[PDB]
């Protein structure tokens, strides 16, 4: 059954499997192990492995370069023959071609035709790394494996080219349409607002890419930074427009319309956009005014407590309402961040056997398990008109201004105190800083 393999030195995936170089937890889940020996089994000759191909390409950045692992897929391809002994009838060497050459080449084709398909933003974001795949691949010969190169040539061509129901009308309040400069957040709808940061958070999500989420949470991860600073922005932007209203009244009637905006991303199924709300509410300069919540009606509390207990227990509530819901919807995206920390913290980068270092491959494959869940929801257009105008506001909300995130929470505190002094403290009077209606027109379409 085992083979003459060419030697070590000449070709170095064929290094036996030791304690040195691979852990194992029917395929075995390879625990631990060095890039060579993950290269190895991720073109293994004895059986094929999507589930290892799958995750692999989804977690090898955090240990091996693009370029590193083109290399180390070539090197892997190009199987010298081992030298005959003396020699003729060939057995082992026929046996070598049939049952290690050819599934293992076959298999570094299949490697390129998912890395390829699902993985093609590694080579948009490297010119050259593209240039060496095509050189490579143009260089395969024989039938069967043509075909193979074909088929990544198809996928390369492919992407370097890249309403269910009538949408409801938009819907305006106090702002005109195209009357950009009043845009605000009492002055704009409260129903056009939560539709407008939906689309706007759907396409966020909707372009994260899973490997994304891998050892980070720039180059690396820009959709995931363009949607973790959304989030930071337009919570931030609520808690400014709640606090830097000074007088009562006027403070009431926003907080009321953040209530509203949350209840229109309830019926979208926007529970990112639930959830930055009640993250809003939930900070130290808001939660803390009681003379604000004290106006607010009781309907309204009962709305904003329950999307509160979405997230207790570990999101229990939310997990029901997202798995019992019908598309369109935004999940909650904090929840992967969150559990990828937990996963990863204090969780070794690497194994150490007789002084060598094995990547620990186990915590990548938990990473993708957590990223593999994102995907499901990626497809889920919302049957929704765009409104540029609006749509641009929200991209470039900026509350912070030059401070930094911690500095800026700390003045939305200090300005908390200062419209809301402490229970001995007397409540002063501010004047009115808007000069239109404070009457929300409704949530109603
Ligand atoms: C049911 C619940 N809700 C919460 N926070 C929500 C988001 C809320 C915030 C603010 N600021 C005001 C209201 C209200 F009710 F007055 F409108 C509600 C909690 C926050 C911490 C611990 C337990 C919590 N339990």
């Amino acid at each position: 059954e085992q083979m003459r393999l060419p030697s070590a030195d000449v070709y170095r995936f064929a290094e036996p499997d030791s304690e040195e170089n691979i852990i194992f937890e029917g395929i075995p889940i390879i625990k631990a192990g060095t890039v060579i020996k993950l290269i190895e089994r991720l073109t293994y000759h004895m059986y094929a492995d999507p589930n290892f191909v799958r995750t692999f390409l989804t977690t090898y950045r955090s240990f091996c370069k693009p370029q590193e692992l083109l290399s180390l897929i070539i090197e892997r391809f190009e199987i010298p023959e081992p030298e005959p002994t003396e020699a003729p009838l060939s057995a082992e060497l026929k046996r070598f071609r049939k049952e290690y050459i050819q599934p293992v080449q076959l298999r570094v084709l299949n490697v390129c035709r998912h890395w390829v398909e699902h993985h093609f933003y590694d080579f948009e974001r490297d010119a050259y790394l593209l240039q060496r795949m095509e050189e490579f691949i143009g260089t395969v010969r024989g039938k069967a494996m043509k075909k193979w190169v074909e088929s990544i040539t198809k996928i390369i061509q492919r992407k370097k080219i890249a309403f269910q129901s009538s949408p409801p009308t938009v819907e305006w309040h106090i702002s005109r349409p195209g009357h950009i400069e009043t845009f605000d957040l009492l002055t704009l709808h409260p129903i056009e607002i939560a539709r407008q940061l939906t689309l706007l958070e759907s396409d966020l999500y909707r372009a994260v890419q899973p490997s994304e989420l891998v050892g980070s949470v720039e180059i690396n991860s820009p959709n995931l930074l363009k949607m973790i600073r959304h989030t930071t922005n337009l919570t931030l932007w609520f808690e400014k427009c709640i606090v830097e209203t000074e007088n009562l009244e006027e403070r009431v009637a926003v907080v009321s319309r953040i209530i509203e905006i949350l209840q229109v991303f309830q019926e979208l199924n926007n529970f990112n956009g639930v959830l930055e709300v009640v993250s809003a509410m939930n900070s130290s300069p808001v939660y803390r005014l009681d003379h604000t919540f004290e106006q607010i009606p009781s309907r309204q509390k009962k709305i904003l407590e329950e999307a509160h207990e979405l997230s207790e227990d570990h999101y229990k509530k939310y997990l029901a309402k997202l798995r019992s819901i019908n598309p369109p919807c935004v999940p909650f995206f904090g929840i992967y961040l969150t559990n990828i920390l937990k996963t990863e913290e204090g969780n070794p980068e690497v194994l150490k056997r007789h002084g060598k270092e094995l990547i620990n491959f186990s915590k990548r494959r938990k990473v993708a398990e957590i990223t593999g869940e994102i995907q499901q929801y990626q497809n889920q257009p919302y049957c929704l008109r765009v409104e540029s105008d609006i749509k641009r506001f929200f991209e470039n909300l900026n509350p912070m201004g030059n401070s930094m995130e911690k500095e800026f929470t700390d003045y939305l505190f200090n300005k908390s105190l200062e419209i809301e002094p402490r229970n001995p403290k007397p409540l002063p009077r501010f004047p009115k800083k808007y000069s239109y209606p404070l009457k929300s027109p409704g949530v109603r379409p």
